[PDB]
């Protein structure tokens, strides 16, 4: 009543729709689309990565083919999409009659922003779910109908439209207000909500639009994307979570680094996405080259590949990463199927900044983006493959050329212009770019290749020198490569493509069944 009439009140109301069911610290399982686990951790899910906690974790078993509808982990992106979007209903109702300000114009747009995020994740998984808009008792909650996937997405493009109008652009962003929507993530959004709707051409114009405001630009260093010190004083980092030790800190640390720096191994990179990298000429990898070398898994590869994962052998954090079947278990040096380690012979680099000090790894300083310019610019050029628009070199070298082309990579160009060629360049960029960032689930899941890509055996790091190797792993690598066995998917085509209704929401309300 009187809360609304201050802008101050306002905002903190607005801070706490930015904040959501985040927390400080530590979690064990999502408590946003963008926290730690919400996000980065949805690499466990696609054929990049593996969860330390293995085939039986229900978080595990949301692709593997073994998701119902009972599943902890699903409720919690429900219930913290609806949480966030009914918080956000009653902000867009409150503030209608507050004094006229940009201000006010301006927090409208975010309010109605966040909304449309949790809409656009709720439908790229559910797929058909209640579209609430106004405030509810909790009787009409438990009596809502579904709205179809269509439905949802035309909506959502409506709504970042709206409010990329109304949101200062990235260049107007100022230090202290790092973390805030600009116009460039309202039509991020909007650009991917097209593409799950597959109107590419909106899609490419979305993408488009943003390259043409002319804010944002591809940073010379790839690492420092990722960090804490560095990842908000770039130009290519449109959305992003800050999290601050004083403040709501990052359990990242804790959950991801091995144990010795401090922490349980939670997130593994899988051997399918080391084998993705291409050599440094940019030709594919293949274990049979020469220049592939067991002793040093990231020579002669594309710089990210180094820059992203590391393995046995590798520095981190200025010591050696010690993982092998070979070595103590006591030590936490072994691999194996039961200790405090990774389960594929594979970490994460990204989002460590390894030389400067974490004071506490349960609630660290970090920075994880949700839209880099990198994507933007892939998906402007896959939206423009798929609208059947003609590509130019002058299109590549402004899209994935200045991808590859960044200095800290500076990997060959692409000069590929053929559409069903250029199609697979672009799928293939897109997963390296973007590697263990938790955006590879969705792009399978959108693309419809999930079910190809997760019906297979998980790999890890290859063994060649192991002598423990061929009795303990629990099969020795078909392919001949030495390969840790990890584990299996077995996703089902159709039904793990649309994640099913959570079972306390289909027994309350029985227009969720």
């Amino acid at each position: 009543e009187t809360f609304w009439n201050s802008e101050s009140n306002a905002e903190l109301a607005l801070t706490s729709l930015y904040r959501g069911s985040l927390t400080d610290g530590v979690e064990y399982n999502p408590s946003d689309w963008w926290s730690y686990h919400g996000m980065i951790m949805m690499e466990h899910l696609s054929d990049n990565a593996f969860d330390r906690r293995g085939e039986n974790n229900p978080f595990f078993k949301i692709s593997s083919g073994n998701l119902t509808a009972d599943n902890a982990f699903i409720k919690r992106y429900w219930e913290t999409s609806y949480k966030r979007i009914g918080y956000c209903n009653r902000f867009l109702v409150g503030i209608q009659n507050s004094s006229e300000s940009e201000k006010k114009t301006r927090m409208i747009a975010e309010a109605r922003f966040l909304r449309a995020t949790q809409y656009f994740y709720l439908a790229s998984y559910f797929k058909n779910v209640p579209l609430v808009e106004n405030v509810l008792t909790g009787e009409e909650a438990n009596n809502v109908t579904k709205t179809s996937q269509a439905d949802i997405l035309k909506w959502c493009v409506t709504e970042f439209t709206a409010a990329a109008a109304d949101l200062p652009r990235f260049s107007a962003i100022p230090a202290g207000e790092a973390g805030r929507a600009c116009k460039q993530a309202a039509l991020a959004f909007l650009g991917r909500t097209c593409m799950l709707q597959k109107d590419w051409k909106s899609g490419a114009k979305a993408f488009h639009d943003i390259m043409e405001l002319g804010d944002n630009a591809i940073n010379a260093n790839y690492q420092e994307l990722f960090y804490p010190s560095t990842g908000t004083s770039n130009k290519e980092n449109i959305f992003y979570i800050q999290y601050l030790e004083n403040y709501l800190g990052t359990g990242l640390p804790q959950h991801a680094l091995s144990a010795k720096d401090g922490g349980w191994s939670l997130v593994n990179p899988a051997a399918d996405l080391y084998e993705s990298y291409e050599f440094k000429d940019g030709t594919p990898f293949s274990y049979d080259d020469p220049r592939y070398d067991p002793s040093n898994l990231g020579k002669d590869r594309d710089p990210r590949l180094d820059y992203t994962i590391y393995y046995n052998g590798a520095i981190f954090m200025g010591t050696e990463y010690k993982m092998s079947p070979d070595y103590s278990a006591a030590k936490k040096e072994k691999l194996d199927y039961t200790s405090e380690a990774s389960r594929t012979g594979f970490m994460m680099r990204k989002y460590f900044e390894e030389s400067t000090p974490i004071n506490d790894v349960q609630s660290a300083n970090g920075l994880t983006p949700v839209i880099r310019y990198a994507e933007v610019l892939l998906g402007y050029l896959e939206c423009l493959v798929e609208d059947n628009q003609t590509i130019t070199q002058g299109i590549l070298d402004e899209t994935i050329n200045a991808v590859r082309g960044r200095a800290s990579v500076n990997m060959p160009p692409v000069t590929e212009v053929t559409p069903a060629k250029l199609r697979e360049i672009v799928r293939h960029e897109r997963r390296i770019e973007l590697a263990m960032e938790g955006i590879r689930y969705w792009d399978i899941m959108r693309w419809g290749i999930a079910h190809e890509v997760l019906s297979q055996k998980i790999w890890g790091a290859p063994y060649p020198g192991s002598t423990q190797y061929a009795t303990t792993t629990k099969e020795v690598d078909p392919t001949g490569n030495y390969r840790w066995y990890v584990g299996k998917r077995a996703f089902r085509n159709p039904t793990d493509y649309t994640w099913p209704i959570p079972q306390s929401e289909q027994n309350i309300n029985p227009n969720l069944r």
